[PDB]
């Protein structure tokens, strides 16, 4: 038993992580087969970052402007081509460590793991989520750009994120691997604000089942509510409305525990209307929304990967 | 900026993780050079687990009783020898992926990362700490035994933990890599209880500096206390006494911020005597003790590894 914020093993992504240097700019890039994906503001300067027209800047460049480096060994670039906000550098060697992989575009609510890098050398791995406001509460310093988020389903790596920029409230933003930003942010230095966040309700309920599975049960009650009446108190507390499709995915968990989904909504209801009054759930003094219903199953029934 | 519970990249440990099967018992084992380290109750049965005399059980065994398996390929055992609570299986091949490594025995307070495995296939990676009561608040299911905790200092892996058993309050216990249990627990199924936990004070203060570095500052104050007078309120709240050696390691952080260590003790003091009254620090409604003063430096000044 026990329940920790857990991350996918990062071995397979470490094998693709390289250093990309251009001008006076060094960031990280992802090397799959014979292609190296990095963010395109690697071609910018400090003065460029104010309102670049990346199509112009890029057309001046030649191949030899791109110092790519895997470990110490220098990759030879032989092509480039900008797709949305990522650059695609065709080099002269395919990555021997290329794993099974795909590119995906996640929805808000879905979670993933992040391997933070600087100069191509991994530094850490955390697990976080795609906020309702298309931001992520991450941990990034200068040079952290080009690091990726990802899920692993047995042998296959689903890349879903690349890092580009920090917003002034300390939150972060970036794109899928096809270059398209999540949310309405642009890779340039002009003011822009995240937009009010909400609480991912379906993930809170998934987490509350994880609390039940692990012996925590003080928050339960006899009460039951109908979803119409839950969603009017959840709004008030600025939670995502709950769809019948949420209740569907929560069924399995509802039956490993014999607690009706509609009863667990009645407990959360009381938790919001009274708070938590000195106690913790799963060692957290807060309701926790960064665990998906399929996250809970993972950790509580022990799925592995290879 | 930003601040997440972060884990070392697990690539190098994944490369050593193998399956060890004996009798009707399957657990995970660690293969470095030509030696495979697993926990010894892999030789037990269900009835044995009540009061085994591992020296007897082991002397009946032959080499061919140990089904070792790295991926699908069957390692050939050619020797064994029990050192404290770990078995050491000499096989006929050295691990091509053996990294630079060492074995260490951590103190309470120090943290490490955990790569949870089942049947040899990694499942997740989390970061946690060696509680003051020689337990760890981990997340483990059946078959999780033989998984390790570890730190990485540039290129070198310091193994400090192997998994053996869960305690009935949901907490966990295990050994260093030389077989010796942390704390007073034994690998057998007879009753034993963790002992009251405390709060690792030096790590709370390290974390509070991380809060300062990242813009959170509502808990600060003009006040200052002398350490004699701090330690009498910290006791009350069942915190570790603070040594002058703590203040020493906290200096660097004290000066990236111009906050005297002795002033930060005066803020924590008020936080315990009043609680936190609706607000969060670093997105946690709690004071967080699983970040070391050298953890904070890592993440807030971006050290990498290879
Ligand atoms: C690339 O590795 C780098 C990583 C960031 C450094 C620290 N954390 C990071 O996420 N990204 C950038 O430096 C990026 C550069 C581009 C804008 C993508 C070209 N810049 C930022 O992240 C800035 N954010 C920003 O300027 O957004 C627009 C804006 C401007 C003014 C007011 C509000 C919003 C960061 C560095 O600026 C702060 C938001 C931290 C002030
Ligand atoms: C090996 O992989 C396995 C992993 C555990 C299964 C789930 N989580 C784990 O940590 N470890 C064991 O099964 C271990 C077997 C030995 C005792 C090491 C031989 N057993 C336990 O962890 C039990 N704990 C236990 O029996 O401790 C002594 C005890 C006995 C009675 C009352 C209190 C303490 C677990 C399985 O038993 C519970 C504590 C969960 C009831």
């Amino acid at each position: 038993s026990g329940f920790r914020k857990m991350a996918f093993p990062s071995g397979k992504v470490e094998g693709c992580m390289v250093q990309v240097t251009c001008g006076t700019t060094t960031l990280n890039g992802l090397w799959l087969d014979d292609v190296v994906y990095c963010p395109r503001h690697v071609i910018c300067t400090s003065e460029d970052m104010l309102n670049p027209n990346y199509e112009d800047l890029l057309i001046r460049k030649s191949n030899h402007n791109f110092l790519v480096q895997a470990g110490n060994v220098q990759l030879r670039v032989i092509g480039h081509s900008m797709q949305n906000c990522v650059l695609k550098l065709k080099v002269d060697t395919a990555n021997p460590k290329t794993p099974k992989y795909k590119f995906v575009r996640i929805q808000p609510g879905q979670t993933f793991s992040v391997l933070a890098c600087y100069n191509g050398s991994p530094s850490g791995v955390y697990q976080c989520a795609m906020r309702p406001n298309f931001t992520i509460k991450g941990s990034f310093l200068n040079g952290s750009c080009g690091s990726v988020g990802f899920n692993i389903d047995y042998d296959c790596v689903s890349f879903c994120y690349m890092h580009h920029m920090e917003l002034p409230t300390g939150v972060h933003a970036g794109t899928d691997l096809e270059g398209n930003f999540y949310g309405p942010f642009v890779d340039r230095q002009t003011a822009q604000a995240a937009g009010t966040d909400t609480t991912i309700t379906v993930n809170v309920l998934a987490w509350l089942y994880a609390a039940v599975i692990n012996g925590d049960r003080w928050f339960l009650n006899r009460f039951t509510t109908t979803l119409n009446d839950f969603n009017l108190v959840a709004m008030k507390y600025n939670y995502e409305p709950l769809t019948q499709d949420h209740v569907d995915i929560l069924g399995p968990l509802s039956a490993q525990t014999g607690i009706a989904v509609l009863d667990m909504c009645a407990s959360l209801k009381e938790l919001l209307q009274n708070g938590m009054n000195g106690r913790t759930i799963l060692g957290s003094a807060l309701l926790e929304d960064e665990f998906t219903p399929f996250d809970v199953v993972r950790q509580c029934s022990g799925v592995t990967f290879q």
